[PDB]
């Protein structure tokens, strides 16, 4: 058998809620070829006192938090809304980091990671 729903734009229980956080942990979890944690160097970032030149740089900074704690709130809806920022996470990572770093080429393997979990 199988059923569905819709309407959902508050705080509810949902079985949604499970997935939201696989796909958040699995890129997490994903590592290199070798075993570097990709999202690491995504999971905190340098406050202004520390690296002010980089809010001049990105005037929208995005952070793995922003996502997880919201998340964590059940704020988001759907799996859709929570790609369609990390994508911007990575889009940024394009510029602000060089063509030849180790972010770059790691950043676009985090995106196309994201682009699979995701189940029609």
């Amino acid at each position: 058998g199988s059923s569905g729903s819709s309407g959902k734009k508050s705080k509810y229980m949902t079985p949604m809620q499970q997935k939201l956080n696989e796909v958040y942990e699995a890129v997490k979890n994903y590592t290199d070829k070798r075993g570097r944690r990709l999202s690491a160097i995504f999971l905190r970032l340098p406050s202004r006192s520390e690296l002010p030149d980089y809010y001049l740089t990105i005037k929208k900074p995005m952070d793995m938090e922003k996502i997880r704690s919201h998340m964590m709130a059940n704020k988001y809806q759907d799996i859709d809304s929570m790609v369609e920022d990390f994508v911007m996470m990575f889009n940024n990572a394009c510029t602000y980091n060089e063509p030849e770093s180790l972010i770059y080429k790691d950043a676009l393997v985090l995106h196309k990671v994201l682009l699979e979990t995701r189940r029609d």
